[PDB]
């Protein structure tokens, strides 16, 4: 051991609070356990993310933590197999070395939130995706589909619009949906930023929220109760996920007592933006 | 030299984008220049922030960067005097070793924004502060007072309410202003989060924005043009400040040609939330 902890900086600053919380807690744990915290720049590709892991392995960090934007889960499994130093993965699910990853069931989480809309009487529900290549975005669209299929609703492909996680893309998403004449009493945006953009575009086109269109988001950002109307959103337990990944790492390095690996999912917080049609 | 760069993690993640941007660019520079980037936890006091600096100095980082929440500017000046390794300070103004600090004139920035409200015809202007012990919040309230004084308006202390940088505290701010019967056609929140909270409380009390009350904030967050109405806000050039602090540090360690040290200020972006009364 070198008494050294590694963290890959990825292009995920501002994409929820995952990275900054990971950073905060990893800094805290490193100081408490008396080890050095090293940063590596993962830059802007899968190869560069791998290089950043490799650089920390070469300097012989006892452990490495990463929330990967480009580097696939399968490639990381291979790196974990090749090295005795634990590589911890946040917000992804590893197939082989699953105890090295802490994840949230974004598919089931989306399902449940869409199911609550159906149970409140919404039959025609629009969906605004995040980025096409985003694992979380793929899972949230899957959960939406799965919820429609299990409640006997036919998949209307007109009701699904592409987004980019940004407020602009949320406004554009509504703009697209209204132009192709899609009809809906509810809209699910894949994050709160897109939802606020969606609500803005709906307001500017004379569509009442929640009276005509109910709106939900994901993230439960601090701003959400203070929108007009107050934004219903799915809270993800990010802090608990971070505490889980740190605790799991402490055990892998130092031992001590064991805690049964938790699984995580979110919950919809109903607010003024969601009613029954 | 050990080819090592130090960064103090402080209680300032989510307090604007200062620390996150600093971390990004410090990570990039360290990789480009082939040096290791070390983190130290500055925790939750002035003493703990000093300890973090000391820990990095003891490990012999060539340089240390910090955005200090608790640790005084005068104390940091002393530490810089005692050590040959550059300690760089973001978003604070050092009195003696001023080339080690990159700062924004938050007082003048606030002044200018409040001056634009006066020049648009607002005479009674409410103010929501950030935290009492925040340097930026002190500076912004000072600029507000300075603007009222120079445009011949009497300081009405009833128009000033305490806040905590959060959306809740912005709503509470409006609540307290309305209860003590303060009259205003404009409101300045010290950040966008407070402004959105303020606008929510104003809407729930039947006060029209911008028709009755114009609202401005600070930060220019990505959400701002998508609020109802679109939030006018002061944009701080954070990214230029970070490039400035990194550029200075490159010169101090590796040498070369430098840009003459800049100083920085923000400007108000006018949006739908701001008009001319009545």
């Amino acid at each position: 051991s070198t008494q050294t902890l590694g963290l890959v900086v990825t292009n995920t600053l501002y994409h929820g609070i995952y990275f900054s919380e990971l950073l905060f807690h990893a800094a805290r744990m490193a100081e408490e356990k008396g080890r050095q915290l090293l940063l590596a720049d993962g830059k802007h590709s899968a190869e560069e993310e791998r290089q950043a892991i490799q650089y920390l392995l070469d300097l012989r960090c006892d452990a490495i933590m990463i929330y990967p934007r480009f580097l696939s889960v399968d490639e990381i499994d291979d790196i974990i197999d090749a090295h005795s130093q634990p590589i911890m993965v946040l917000n992804r699910r590893l197939r082989k070395n699953s105890s090295h990853s802490v994840w949230c069931d974004h598919k089931q989480t989306s399902f449940n939130a869409v199911a609550e809309l159906i149970n409140a009487g919404h039959q025609e529900i629009a969906f605004l995706t995040g980025s096409m290549d985003s694992p979380t975005s793929i899972e949230r669209l899957a959960g939406y589909k799965d919820a429609l299929a299990q409640h006997g609703i036919a998949l209307n492909e007109k009701l699904i619009a592409n987004g980019k996680w940004t407020p602009a893309s949320g406004a554009e998403g509504v703009e697209m949906l209204l132009e192709r004449g899609a009809k809906f009493s509810a809209l699910v945006a894949s994050n709160d930023d897109m939802a606020i953009g969606a609500m803005k575009a709906l307001h500017e086109r004379g569509v009442a929220v929640p009276e005509q269109v109910s709106v939900i988001g994901f993230d439960d950002i601090a701003i959400a109760p203070y929108t007009v109307p107050a934004l219903s959103s799915v809270k993800i337990p990010v802090t608990e996920m971070i505490q889980e990944i740190i605790g799991r790492l402490i055990f892998m390095l130092d031992g001590g007592d064991f805690s049964p690996p938790k699984t995580f999912s979110g919950k919809l917080i109903r607010r003024d933006s969601l009613i029954a049609p």
